[PDB]
């Protein structure tokens, strides 16, 4: 898993924030001027693997996403998560996108 | 708050799912063929109002989002949350978008 390897610094990335639980890094193919990926260090494949037993942990991840977003994007930010084929999920390790740095489009998908 | 009123059925909506904690309804200006809004019935203004004290509740909301998404969008779905001006947040009551029903675009914002 490329995201487990990035989180453990086996594959290089430009680190925005890291702690015992999460790892955040710049997206190398950005769609916004600020485009950050936030991953749990623990491998969970997608949002469809959230259970009642790990929902408190995923809430903590989302809280830490908000702390990164409000620091990096004081003018506002969008959080995106992709599940499966129609959403274009490329890596099967849950990753939140933080998008900001401009007035973001809201266009037909 | 228009979303508190929708959640309490004071303003009509097309309901997808409802329980003691959450309310989900069709977006009337959709950007995808499946476009569902999911709100907590409790008023929380945005993701920037997540705290360590409510992070477990927001994890539960995200779990219920995933249950709606995997049912309505078995081929995959995207979850979006907008915070503040640059993201275009229009209603100050936290709302998750579930987008699906086609191979979704990933375009420059
Ligand atoms: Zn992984
Ligand atoms: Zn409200």
């Amino acid at each position: 898993c490329i995201f487990c390897k990035i989180a453990q610094k086996q594959i290089p990335s430009t680190i925005v924030y890291e702690d015992d639980e999460i790892f955040a890094f710049k997206d190398i193919n950005p769609i916004a001027p600020i485009h950050i990926l936030v991953i749990p260090k623990q491998h969970i494949a997608s949002l469809n693997e959230i259970t009642e037993e790990n929902e408190a942990f995923i809430g903590k991840v989302l809280y830490k996403v908000s702390l990164i977003g409000k620091k990096e994007c004081p003018e506002g930010y969008r959080v995106v998560n992709n599940i499966g084929e129609d959403a274009g999920q490329t890596v099967k390790h849950i990753h939140f996108h933080i998008l900001g740095g401009k007035k973001l489009a809201w266009d037909k998908l």
